[PDB]
C-alpha cells in the first residue's frame, strides 16, 4: 500500500540527463572488453551509474536518455545508500529522446 512501483521499476523507466561519459570499466563479472561509463541524474534517484559496452554512438550532456535494461546491483531489501545515488549498474543500452 506503499507508493513504490507504480509501472516497474522508476529508477528504471525514468529518463535521466545526460552528465559526462568517462571510461573506466575494463573487466566485469571476470570478463574483460571495452566498457564506457556514463552518469545519469534523474531527480526521483538523483544519480545513478551506468556502464554500457563501448558504442560508436555518443550522447549529447544534458539531454535525456532512457536506460536499457541494466543489471549489476539489485535495491531488494537492504544497500545501505538505497536513498543515495550510488547505484552501479550495467545498462543493456541508451537511446537520447527527449
Amino acid at each position: 500500500m506503499i507508493p513504490e512501483t507504480l509501472v516497474m521499476k522508476p529508477d528504471f523507466i525514468g529518463p535521466a540527463y545526460y552528465e559526462k561519459l568517462g571510461n573506466a570499466p575494463r573487466f566485469i563479472f571476470g570478463k574483460e572488453g571495452k566498457y564506457q561509463r556514463h552518469i545519469l541524474n534523474s531527480e526521483k534517484h538523483g544519480a545513478f551509474h551506468v556502464i554500457t559496452p563501448a558504442s560508436t554512438t555518443v550522447f549529447p550532456e544534458d539531454a535525456l536518455v532512457e536506460v536499457v535494461n541494466p543489471i549489476f546491483l539489485s535495491d531488494t531489501a537492504l544497500n545501505g545508500n538505497s536513498v543515495a545515488p550510488a547505484l552501479n549498474v550495467f545498462a543493456e543500452k541508451l537511446v537520447l529522446k527527449k
